[PDB]
């Protein structure tokens, strides 16, 4: 089993998953003086149906909000993509304290948390399971979360956590459009990368928003009060789940702006 402890964490993942030392690993530090503006990048277009929201689940190291993905009711288009990508999940990463928590960094600056909105290429593949290992299979929007004022748009998510406190618990999570969590501007960086935890597939086209969203210190505390243990065991809070940034290995981060 992999995790984020010193024994099973990011620094040891390569033992079980050798791709952890690959050439397209995520997250990365975005150095803005080295980004390349691309005039061929179109605007990001998201159109999500709130009826596709399905379920929230404690997965031990984090929690996931999953969506019905049987059709194109909820899609991401534009940016670097010619294909439509179907929403299937969003989740967060956070750190042990406010000073860190994001996965991507910008000019070395660490933010308090990071939102990931994940999609799969339904123009080319028939399912998430098929798409997840293909180089053009996944598209994930990352939004950096800067500690400050409480973010009211997180409210439904935060209010749901008390029903999935321990590992494996799950509950209906319906009628929610996660485009309400995105920043007002969708100016972005993009680069070819990977899942940020095992199985670390190098299948993700990343879309990192330039604008951050807010989160309060107490809202972050609610994430960290989720438990990684199963019901009845000694409580083990989910203190953190962000991977360190990884070498670019010659990749180009492109800017839409
Ligand atoms: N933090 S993140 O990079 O946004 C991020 C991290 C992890 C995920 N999870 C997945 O992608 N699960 C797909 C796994 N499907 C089973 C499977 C697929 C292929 C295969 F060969 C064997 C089994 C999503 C986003
Ligand atoms: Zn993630």
């Amino acid at each position: 089993d992999w995790g984020y402890d010193d024994k099973n964490g990011p620094e040891q993942w390569s033992k079980l998953y050798p791709i952890a030392n690959g050439n397209n690993q995520s997250p990365v530090d975005i150095k803005t003086s080295e980004t390349k503006h691309d005039t061929s990048l179109k605007p990001i277009s998201v159109s999500y149906n709130p009826a596709t929201a399905k379920e929230i689940i404690n997965v031990g190291h984090s929690f996931h909000v999953n969506f019905e993905d049987n059709d194109n009711r909820s899609v991401l288009k534009g940016g670097p993509f010619s294909d439509s990508y179907r929403l299937f999940q969003f989740h967060f990463h956070w750190g042990s304290t406010n000073e860190h928590g994001s996965e991507h960094t910008v000019d070395g600056v660490k933010y308090s948390a990071e939102l990931h909105v994940a999609h799969w290429n339904s123009a080319k593949y028939s399912s998430l399971a098929e798409a997840a290992s293909k180089a053009d299979g996944l598209a994930v929007i990352g939004v950096l979360m800067k500690v400050g004022e409480a973010n009211p748009k997180l409210q439904k998510v935060l209010d749901a956590l008390q029903a999935i406190k321990t590992k494996g618990k799950r509950a209906p999570f319906t009628n929610f459009d996660p485009s309400t969590l995105l920043p007002s501007s969708l100016d972005f960086w993009t680069y070819p990368g990977s899942l940020t935890h095992p199985p670390l597939y190098e299948s993700v086209t990343w879309i990192i928003c330039k604008e951050s969203i807010s989160v309060s210190s107490e809202q972050l505390a609610q994430f960290r009060s989720l438990l990684s243990n199963v019901e009845g065991d000694n409580a083990v809070p989910m203190q953190h789940n962000n991977r360190p940034t990884q070498p670019l290995k010659g990749r180009t981060v492109r800017a839409s702006f």
